[PDB]
C-alpha cells in the first residue's frame, strides 16, 4: 500500500506559459486549478473527491502523477499508481486481454470480472470474453472494461476518476460495494465520485469548488461543517451519477464559502 500526502498545494496550468514569456525576454498570478490542498491517507485507506464541474478533481489526480507540479506546497507518494480515467478506453483485441497486464492469475480474473458486474455482458457473447473488439460495446460495458483493467492490475495506489459516471444507481452500488470496498478493501484508493454513501464509507473526504478545499475530514465532519449543505443533499443519491454532477454543482454554489 502507498501513503498519500498533499501539504498545501497550489498549482497552475498557465505556470509554462509564464515561464515561457519571462525565457523569451531574457511565481505566477492567476486563477490557480488547486489551491491550498491538504490530506493525507495511510496504506489501505479511501479518499473520496467530490466536488463541482471545473474544480480540479481530475488535475489533482494529474499531480499525483506527475503532470501537473505544484507552483507551492509538498506532495509525497510512492510506488506504482493504476489510474481509471474519466473518459474510458478500449485497445483492439479481447475483452480479456483489455483487462488483463503481463501476467494472468485465473482466480483474480474471476473476481474482477464478477465485482464489475461483466459476467453477464460477457455470457451473451458467442466467443463468451474472447469476443474482439467488429461489435462495439455501450459506454457503460466499457467504463467497466476500464474500470476493471485498473482495479487488475497490481499497483501501490489506484486513483479512480468517476468510473461510475455512465452507470445506473443499482449497477453502481453494487460495484461499489464488491469492487471498491470488497476486492479492494486493502488498497489504497481515491475515488472521484458523487454518491454521498460513497462518502460515508470512505476514510477521509474531500470536497472541491473552484479549486479550493472545500472540505476536508470526515463524514461526521461534514454534517457538522457544512451542514446545510449536508442537509440540502441527505434524494440527491437516487439520481444517476451522470444527474448528480449537476445538482452537486448547483449545491456548492449555493452554499459556497465567503
Ligand atoms: N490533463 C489536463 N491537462 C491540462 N489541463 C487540464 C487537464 N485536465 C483538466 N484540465 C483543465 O483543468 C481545469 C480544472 O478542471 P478539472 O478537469 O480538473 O475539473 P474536474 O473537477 O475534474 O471537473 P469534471 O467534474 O468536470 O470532471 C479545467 O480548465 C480543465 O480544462
Ligand atoms: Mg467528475
Amino acid at each position: 500500500t502507498t501513503e498519500v500526502v498533499m501539504e498545501n498545494v497550489t498549482a497552475f496550468w498557465e505556470e509554462g506559459f509564464g515561464e515561457l514569456f519571462e525565457k523569451a525576454k531574457q511565481s505566477l498570478l492567476g486563477t490557480p486549478v488547486l489551491k491550498d490542498i491538504n490530506f493525507k491517507i495511510e496504506r489501505g485507506q479511501l479518499l473520496a473527491v467530490a466536488g463541482s464541474t471545473g474544480a480540479g478533481k481530475t488535475s489533482l489526480l494529474m499531480m499525483i502523477m506527475g503532470e501537473l507540479e505544484p507552483s507551492e506546497g509538498k506532495i509525497k507518494h510512492s510506488g506504482r499508481i493504476s489510474f481509471c480515467s474519466q473518459n474510458s478506453w478500449i485497445m483492439p483485441g479481447t475483452i480479456k486481454e483489455n483487462i488483463i497486464g503481463v501476467s494472468y492469475d485465473e482466480y483474480r480474473y474471476r473476481s474482477v470480472i464478477k465485482a464489475c458486474q461483466l459476467e453477464e455482458d460477457i455470457s451473451k457473447f458467442a466467443e463468451k470474453d474472447n469476443i474482439v473488439l467488429g461489435i462495439t460495446l455501450s459506454g457503460g460495458q466499457r467504463a467497466r472494461i476500464s474500470l476493471a483493467r485498473a482495479v487488475y492490475k497490481d499497483a501501490d495506489l489506484y486513483l479512480l476518476d468517476s468510473p461510475f459516471g455512465y452507470l445506473d444507481v443499482l449497477t453502481e452500488k453494487e460495484i461499489f460495494e464488491s469492487c471498491v470496498c470488497k476486492l479492494m478493501a486493502n488498497k489504497t484508493r481515491i475515488l472521484v465520485t458523487s454518491k454521498m454513501e460513497h462518502l460515508k464509507k470512505a476514510d477521509k473526504i474531500l470536497i472541491l469548488h473552484e479549486g479550493s478545499s472545500y472540505f476536508y475530514g470526515t463524514f461526521s465532519e461534514l454534517q457538522n461543517l457544512r451542514p446545510d449543505f449536508s442537509s440540502k443533499l441527505m434524494s440527491f443519491d437516487q439520481f444517476s451519477a451522470e444527474r448528480r454532477n449537476s445538482i452537486l454543482t448547483e449545491t456548492l454554489h449555493r452554499f459556497s464559502l465567503e
